[PDB]
Protein backbone atom coordinates (compact mmCIF):
# COMPACT_ATOMS: atom_id res chain seq x y z
CA UNK A 1 0.00 0.00 0.00
CA UNK A 2 3.04 2.56 -0.23
CA UNK A 3 3.13 1.94 -4.21
CA UNK A 4 0.85 4.80 -4.32
CA UNK A 5 3.89 6.21 -4.59
CA UNK A 6 4.13 5.04 -7.62
CA UNK A 7 0.85 6.40 -9.09
CA UNK A 8 2.49 9.87 -7.67
CA UNK A 9 5.67 8.80 -9.68
CA UNK A 10 3.83 8.61 -12.56
CA UNK A 11 1.51 11.68 -12.46
CA UNK A 12 4.43 14.14 -11.47
CA UNK A 13 6.75 12.37 -14.43
CA UNK A 14 3.69 13.15 -17.57
CA UNK A 15 3.26 16.31 -15.97
CA UNK A 16 7.21 16.77 -16.61
CA UNK A 17 6.63 15.10 -20.23
CA UNK A 18 3.69 17.41 -20.87
CA UNK A 19 5.37 21.11 -19.69
CA UNK A 20 8.57 19.64 -21.80
CA UNK A 21 6.62 19.39 -24.83
CA UNK A 22 4.56 22.82 -24.34
CA UNK A 23 8.62 24.52 -23.60
CA UNK A 24 9.30 22.82 -27.14
CA UNK A 25 6.31 24.44 -28.82
CA UNK A 26 7.26 27.98 -27.23
CA UNK A 27 10.77 27.56 -28.64
CA UNK A 28 10.55 27.44 -32.00
CA UNK A 29 8.06 30.32 -30.98
CA UNK A 30 10.73 32.67 -29.75
CA UNK A 31 12.64 31.46 -32.51
CA UNK A 32 10.49 32.51 -34.77
CA UNK A 33 10.25 36.16 -33.04
CA UNK A 34 13.55 36.67 -32.38
CA UNK A 35 14.05 36.40 -36.22
CA UNK A 36 11.57 38.95 -36.59
CA UNK A 37 12.86 41.58 -34.01
CA UNK A 38 16.26 41.07 -34.94
CA UNK A 39 15.35 42.23 -39.29
CA UNK A 40 13.69 44.82 -37.88
CA UNK A 41 16.38 46.25 -35.85
CA UNK A 42 18.70 45.26 -39.01
CA UNK A 43 16.73 47.68 -41.09
CA UNK A 44 16.54 49.92 -38.68
CA UNK A 45 20.14 50.29 -38.66
CA UNK A 46 20.04 51.02 -41.95
CA UNK A 47 17.66 53.59 -41.88
CA UNK A 48 19.46 55.34 -39.40
CA UNK A 49 22.48 55.58 -41.68
CA UNK A 50 19.78 56.83 -44.70
CA UNK A 51 19.06 59.37 -42.35
CA UNK A 52 22.58 60.63 -41.42
CA UNK A 53 23.43 60.45 -45.33
CA UNK A 54 20.79 62.85 -45.74
CA UNK A 55 21.54 65.06 -42.64
CA UNK A 56 25.02 65.12 -43.68
CA UNK A 57 24.16 66.61 -47.03
CA UNK A 58 22.14 69.15 -45.57
CA UNK A 59 24.77 70.13 -43.09
CA UNK A 60 27.40 70.22 -46.01
CA UNK A 61 25.22 72.57 -48.16
CA UNK A 62 24.83 75.06 -45.11
CA UNK A 63 27.99 75.27 -44.71
CA UNK A 64 28.28 76.12 -48.72
CA UNK A 65 25.11 78.35 -48.20
CA UNK A 66 26.28 80.47 -45.80
CA UNK A 67 29.71 81.02 -46.90
CA UNK A 68 27.94 82.57 -50.80
CA UNK A 69 25.99 84.53 -48.30
CA UNK A 70 29.14 85.93 -46.30
CA UNK A 71 30.48 86.43 -50.34
CA UNK A 72 27.52 88.33 -51.21
CA UNK A 73 27.08 90.55 -48.36
CA UNK A 74 30.39 91.68 -49.53
CA UNK A 75 29.62 92.27 -52.69
CA UNK A 76 26.10 94.17 -51.38
CA UNK A 77 28.83 96.33 -49.21
CA UNK A 78 30.67 97.06 -52.68
CA UNK A 79 27.15 98.34 -54.32
CA UNK A 80 26.54 100.56 -51.36
CA UNK A 81 29.69 101.91 -51.72
CA UNK A 82 29.93 102.68 -55.16
CA UNK A 83 26.37 104.09 -55.66
CA UNK A 84 26.82 106.43 -52.53
CA UNK A 85 29.93 107.59 -54.58
CA UNK A 86 28.40 107.62 -57.76
CA UNK A 87 25.62 109.97 -56.07
CA UNK A 88 28.00 112.34 -55.15
CA UNK A 89 27.90 113.64 -58.97
CA UNK B 1 34.95 111.76 -66.16
CA UNK B 2 35.42 109.41 -62.80
CA UNK B 3 31.80 108.61 -63.58
CA UNK B 4 32.63 106.40 -66.26
CA UNK B 5 35.12 104.39 -64.20
CA UNK B 6 32.24 104.05 -61.64
CA UNK B 7 29.39 103.27 -64.14
CA UNK B 8 31.58 100.31 -64.86
CA UNK B 9 32.46 99.41 -61.58
CA UNK B 10 28.72 98.87 -60.84
CA UNK B 11 27.93 97.17 -64.24
CA UNK B 12 30.27 94.69 -62.48
CA UNK B 13 29.65 94.59 -59.52
CA UNK B 14 26.08 94.06 -60.34
CA UNK B 15 27.17 91.07 -62.28
CA UNK B 16 29.12 89.72 -59.78
CA UNK B 17 26.04 89.57 -57.32
CA UNK B 18 23.86 88.11 -60.10
CA UNK B 19 26.15 85.07 -60.07
CA UNK B 20 26.01 84.35 -56.69
CA UNK B 21 22.45 84.87 -56.66
CA UNK B 22 22.10 82.32 -59.41
CA UNK B 23 25.11 79.72 -57.30
CA UNK B 24 22.64 80.74 -53.61
CA UNK B 25 19.13 79.52 -55.64
CA UNK B 26 21.10 76.16 -56.87
CA UNK B 27 22.08 75.55 -53.40
CA UNK B 28 19.19 76.23 -51.37
CA UNK B 29 17.49 74.22 -53.96
CA UNK B 30 19.27 71.50 -53.22
CA UNK B 31 19.41 72.26 -49.50
CA UNK B 32 15.55 71.86 -49.12
CA UNK B 33 15.61 68.72 -50.92
CA UNK B 34 18.06 67.53 -48.93
CA UNK B 35 15.77 68.22 -45.67
CA UNK B 36 12.75 66.75 -47.54
CA UNK B 37 15.19 63.68 -47.94
CA UNK B 38 15.55 63.43 -44.27
CA UNK B 39 12.10 64.28 -43.75
CA UNK B 40 11.22 61.30 -45.65
CA UNK B 41 13.84 58.94 -44.11
CA UNK B 42 12.32 60.10 -40.26
CA UNK B 43 8.93 59.03 -40.94
CA UNK B 44 10.00 55.75 -42.98
CA UNK B 45 12.47 55.20 -39.70
CA UNK B 46 9.45 56.35 -37.65
CA UNK B 47 7.09 53.40 -39.65
CA UNK B 48 9.80 51.09 -38.75
CA UNK B 49 9.99 51.85 -34.90
CA UNK B 50 6.37 50.87 -34.38
CA UNK B 51 7.05 47.47 -36.13
CA UNK B 52 10.12 46.76 -34.27
CA UNK B 53 8.44 47.52 -31.19
CA UNK B 54 5.80 45.31 -31.80
CA UNK B 55 8.06 42.48 -32.65
CA UNK B 56 9.92 43.46 -29.05
CA UNK B 57 6.63 42.83 -27.06
CA UNK B 58 6.06 39.40 -28.90
CA UNK B 59 9.43 38.58 -28.04
CA UNK B 60 9.31 39.41 -24.30
CA UNK B 61 5.72 38.32 -24.38
CA UNK B 62 7.42 34.48 -25.54
CA UNK B 63 10.15 34.72 -23.43
CA UNK B 64 7.88 35.61 -19.93
CA UNK B 65 6.25 32.73 -21.01
CA UNK B 66 9.24 30.39 -21.31
CA UNK B 67 10.44 31.39 -17.86
CA UNK B 68 6.94 30.72 -16.36
CA UNK B 69 6.81 27.17 -17.83
CA UNK B 70 10.56 26.57 -16.55
CA UNK B 71 9.48 27.65 -13.11
CA UNK B 72 6.37 25.60 -13.13
CA UNK B 73 8.38 22.08 -14.50
CA UNK B 74 10.91 22.97 -11.49
CA UNK B 75 8.02 22.89 -8.98
CA UNK B 76 6.86 19.22 -10.66
CA UNK B 77 10.93 18.71 -10.53
CA UNK B 78 10.50 19.59 -6.32
CA UNK B 79 8.12 17.01 -6.09
CA UNK B 80 9.54 14.42 -8.16
CA UNK B 81 12.62 14.55 -6.02
CA UNK B 82 10.47 14.40 -2.93
CA UNK B 83 8.62 11.18 -4.08
CA UNK B 84 12.07 9.65 -5.41
CA UNK B 85 13.47 10.06 -2.17
CA UNK B 86 10.61 8.59 -0.41
CA UNK B 87 10.94 5.79 -2.49
CA UNK B 88 14.04 4.82 -2.47
CA UNK B 89 14.28 4.88 1.20
CA UNK B 90 11.82 1.41 0.13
Amino acid sequence: EAAALRAELRDLELEEARLVQELEDVDRNLARAAADLQAAQAEAAELDQQERQHYRDYSALKRQQLELLDQLGNVENQLQYARVQRDRL
